[PDB]
């Protein structure tokens, strides 16, 4: 989690699409959905992103509408967004144990207990907070045994990204869990 604001440049497709999908959270606007393989994805936007901007106008207090109206409108040349980096979600370092374990239980993404003398017990690792990133990679919506999975093929550090499941709740609340495990790129970064 970058400490603060930048600015993306992005381009809509041939077919006028960019890969996202805001939601309106404390009159704010955030990051629900980006498309693998979008103009959104290779700029490198996330889940649980603010965009604070678009062209130069202040998003504070617009609908989940009016966000997605204003991306239709653009004069789709270049959009500009600023960008306040997933301010809801923290990132914490563990190292597996030689039984290559970090310390905790999940289920449906949300992490339920920390186990005692663990790196993530170690860490401070939370429960009630839904797992949003592995190693900068988005898992959102990946069953349990493929985040157990990316946790096994996992070198020895893992890099885990975690949202309050209130707030997380609240950002895919209208967004069916299939376009969730489908849809969101959870792929890694391009180079």
């Amino acid at each position: 989690i970058k400490q603060g604001i930048r600015e993306v440049i992005l381009c809509k497709d041939q077919d006028g699409k960019i890969g996202l999908r805001l939601k309106s959270i404390d009159n704010g606007i955030f990051v629900q959905l980006v498309q693998a393989n979008s103009p959104a994805s290779l700029v490198g936007l996330r889940f649980g992103d603010q965009v604070l901007q678009i062209n130069g106008e202040n998003c504070a207090g617009w609908s989940s509408d009016k966000a997605h109206k204003v991306l239709k409108q653009a004069f789709g040349e270049k959009i500009t967004m600023t960008i306040r980096d997933r301010p809801f979600e923290r990132t914490i370092t563990m190292h597996k144990d030689s039984t290559g374990h970090v310390g905790f239980i999940f289920k449906n993404g949300k992490i339920t207990s920390i186990v005692k003398d663990s790196s993530a017990a170690r860490n401070g690792l939370l429960t009630e907070h839904n797992i949003c990133e592995i190693n900068g990679q988005n898992v959102i919506g990946l069953k349990d045994s493929q985040i157990a999975d990316i946790l096994s093929t996992s070198g020895t550090v893992v890099t885990i990204t975690i949202m309050p499941a209130f707030i997380f709740e609240h950002i895919i609340k209208r967004m069916a869990p299939s376009i969730m495990k489908s849809l969101m790129d959870h792929t890694i970064p391009e180079v």
